[PDB]
């Protein structure tokens, strides 16, 4: 996360660390719960190269890295077939818990948007992780977790600042409609970030309108950050998640 | 690359090598010298992003990277306007010198295929450059240019293929139309080898059937190396070089 | 720490870490606080090069690095005069902190031996710390305070296993009279360790026989580790310490 | 080489490179021809742990590493048996060639100077190497010998510059009598010119005063370049070369 701060330890209780067997159980990317048995993430995080289920673990919100662990295994991993990369688009997945959890006052789902929520730049909406606070810049031990306020800005503008500065035709669209974005120069979200939620509060419910999916760096200029656009993808997530 | 011998001397004069200002002018992809004053190279070694024309050089066929640098200025880069990621496609571009070469003895354009050529697999192809020599592994000084005879794949089996061991739908086209493949797992071009030819040999003349553009990995199994198939931008090409 | 295992919670209340200011205040060696307001460690920690008070801090025992973390300041640092190398010896100084310390339960000092002692061979010493678990390998997070037992080894029995497969004259002294062995190709301190104490427990008390100083690598053939013998320094330690 | 430049090809024809088995035969230190059969080198580059002679090849002069290779086998290495770190001394090695060279007109040796000869401030004097050209900045390709002149700095006033900024005792000698010094803020050896020659002018003829050994840093305030003193190693030079 760019810019903003540790989150208060009562905010964001449908945050999760997703983690890879290795040296250590190693924080790789965020999710979200939006079921007592199931993660939303983006897909990659764990595709489009199928991977061994045995070597991911889900550990719920936790306000310091890696302090108390209470790792959850997986039993399933549900990619959109459509993803291939997430320039291309469709960056969304779904992990199933071997096991529901146990719902607590620090630990809860977020809900997902209607259809008809479209996030209109003025939104208040934040995301939260514990990625890379700057460009090749770790997040410092102990490892809280962080969140910044980010503003929402409309699907043509963003592309066509994505436009500035590059060699692709104006005409050729780079920020696709199954995407959203968020962020300036100051705040954003980054590398260890993606798969995370991007959550706005919409009349008194915080909704999650987005999953951290991809940018030219972070907090660059006329690079906002981009988002996998949840209301697009709620036909496929009800497929699996009741 | 990855596998193959080093280059003969006498061998693929149209080789160039595309270096960019900093401590020294270092090589960061390969080149074809396609008309006097044109070199054919990759979209992604000088885009999506627009670059300063001055930090750019092109250096003529050498055996020995470095080691007798006669450095060329470009006056324009020319980058498809439909480009912006090598996966999508549209991965070419185009440098025209500030001033044309005199065809040396070791330096000769590459012959443009025509509209016709499809290059069925059992042809005979060489991808050249200075690329790593596998994953993550730099060529050695002193840099010698290298040389690999590369198997061509169909288009649709290379497709099916880059599926096998991923969640992407059969549905989804990975290898486009505007894309070709060719290597395996001991033959491939790899890293710093990006913009150089892939050249095949057709009745008694070398033509240039595609640009190195991505893959996964380098040699990987299931994962040939592809190619921008330089017959589709044509058009494109003529538009510019006489 | 290679080999051994991590600490419990009631050990080793002399441990000490040694932050230096940066991203974070991040830890670069342990020491051991000998009196409510020194704290005893290696001169190669904090020398030859004069530092800057400023950007030092040290933290009391502590079960996890940088969580929860109380740094304390430093008015004076000591560096014993005969220091410039750990090859050469003297590899001790003194932090004192710019205010006593809080006597705990889980925060006492650890014993300086008489200046008799000595430590006999195959005697049973443990050495603990925060460092590398073994050649280029960091502890992994959350950094659990380790501590191994490792066997001294008598100092010529040391020095002539340093000259195996050396160039170094026998008549040359590698480990000397200032220095102390002790560990073996599975039990040994590393880097990060640096400043540490090495502890015995004698008649039924533990007092600190020597400081991590060095060694050839971590755990290698015929290379033990070696500490500052503290009896040889515990004259100059009490010209500053009460 | 910090500062100074390339080399012109008919000068220092005694300079050689030691290379290692690798990818490639890298180069890690210099040295001098001193005989037609004997290099002399510094002890650190091949001690104080024994070493594979046959992981080890010699390069004679070369005006760019790598680039004309003609590597040749050492049949003995001969590490003065005093040494073990280069701050404490010694720091002086010998090759013995397989065979000897066919001294022609690019290779030639270095002749050594009387044990009388001093080299007091104001001689001329250059050092030459393929080493580094400023701390953590490696020599770019195509590698060219590098050569600067340095400015002799007697020892007592050497010594005294390395106290300033150091906690080390006045009276403890940093700068050995078997050790000189030369070199500024702007011209001093580095990391890889190890080993090499350090040839001052003396009666119109280049002596080899110093060895290449070690600083602190490169070209760093109050730290000039420490070298060997041939003069001193003379005696036992003679006792292996003719
Ligand atoms: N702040 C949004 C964001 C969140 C998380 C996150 C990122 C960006 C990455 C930043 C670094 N990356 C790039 O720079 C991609 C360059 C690129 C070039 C050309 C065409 C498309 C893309 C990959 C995305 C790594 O993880
Ligand atoms: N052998 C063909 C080839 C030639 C030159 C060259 C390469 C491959 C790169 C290899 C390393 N890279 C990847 O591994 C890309 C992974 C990827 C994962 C998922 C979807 C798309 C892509 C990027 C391409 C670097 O330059
Ligand atoms: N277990 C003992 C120990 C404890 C802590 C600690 C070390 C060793 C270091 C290990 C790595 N280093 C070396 O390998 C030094 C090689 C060397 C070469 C030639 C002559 C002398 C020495 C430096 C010391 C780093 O911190
Ligand atoms: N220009 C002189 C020179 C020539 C060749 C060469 C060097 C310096 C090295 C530079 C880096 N190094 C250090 O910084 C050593 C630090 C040190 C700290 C405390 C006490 C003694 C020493 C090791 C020597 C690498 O090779």
């Amino acid at each position: 996360i760019v810019g903003g701060q540790e989150a208060p330890r009562s905010k964001w209780p449908w945050q999760v660390s997703l983690r890879v067997h290795g040296p250590y159980w190693m924080h790789f990317c965020g999710g979200s719960l939006i079921h007592p048995q199931w993660v939303l993430t983006a897909a990659h995080c764990v595709g489009p190269d199928v991977k061994d289920l045995a070597a991911l673990r889900v550990q719920l919100r936790e306000q310091h890295l890696y302090y108390q662990d209470q790792l959850l295994p997986v039993s399933r991993i549900i990619v959109h077939p459509q993803f291939y990369t997430a320039q291309i688009g469709a960056d969304i997945a779904l992990l199933e818990l071997e096991e529901p959890v146990k719902v607590s006052s620090h630990v809860h789902t977020v809900t997902l948007p209607p259809a008809s929520e479209t996030f209109p730049p003025g939104m208040p909406c934040w995301v939260t992780g514990w990625g890379d606070v700057d460009n090749d810049e770790r997040l410092p031990p102990p490892f809280p977790l962080k969140q910044v306020k980010v503003p929402i800005m409309e699907n043509h503008i963003c592309d066509a600042k994505y436009h500035l500065g590059a060699y692709t035709g104006d005409d050729v669209r780079i920020v696709r409609d199954d995407m959203l974005c968020a962020g300036n120069t100051r705040r954003d979200s980054c590398q260890g970030d993606s798969g995370g939620p991007l959550v706005c509060k919409v009349n008194g419910t915080w909704l999650q309108a987005g999953v951290v999916s991809w940018g030219e760096g972070c907090a660059q200029p006329n690079r906002p950050g981009i988002y996998t656009r949840v209301t697009y993808y709620l036909d496929w997530i009800h497929h699996y998640v009741p």
